[PDB]
């Protein structure tokens, strides 16, 4: 499923991602959007032969299992097509424990990159919420 700005804005709120740790809602949505243009089928290969899964493309060398990374920590407990939902629960708990365990949303390079010290409240600007 290929997510609207605002449809998406308010399954995060809904799933407790407002203010997580800190982080306002508009950064987890400028997130999705540069990961994985809100879709949640997206799949990335990463050079050590690692897959990126998802709306919030989670990588299966530490976070979920695809069978096929080895040497790979499932510290969400998942498989990784289960990232790949159009329901962001499994998307959603996963990020929950990525962003607590002590880097915060710089996990994510396209945040660091593109979302982090901009004005990240205009991702959300115009919602119903
Ligand atoms: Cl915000
Ligand atoms: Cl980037
Ligand atoms: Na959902």
């Amino acid at each position: 499923k290929v997510f609207g700005r605002c449809e998406l804005a308010a399954a995060m709120k809904r799933h407790g991602l407002d203010n997580y740790r800190g982080y306002s809602l508009g950064n987890w949505v400028c997130a999705a959007k540069f990961e994985s243009n809100f879709n949640t089928q997206a799949t990335n290969r990463n050079t050590d032969g690692s897959t990126d899964y998802g709306i919030l493309q989670i990588n299966s060398r530490w976070w979920c299992n695809d069978g096929r990374t080895p040497g790979s920590r499932n510290l969400c407990n998942i498989p990784c097509s289960a990232l790949l939902s159009s329901d962001i629960t499994a998307s959603v708990n996963c990020a929950k424990k990525i962003v607590s365990d002590g880097n915060g949303m710089n996990a994510w390079v396209a945040w660091r990159n593109r979302c982090k010290g901009t004005d990240v409240q205009a991702w959300i600007r115009g919602c119903r919420l």
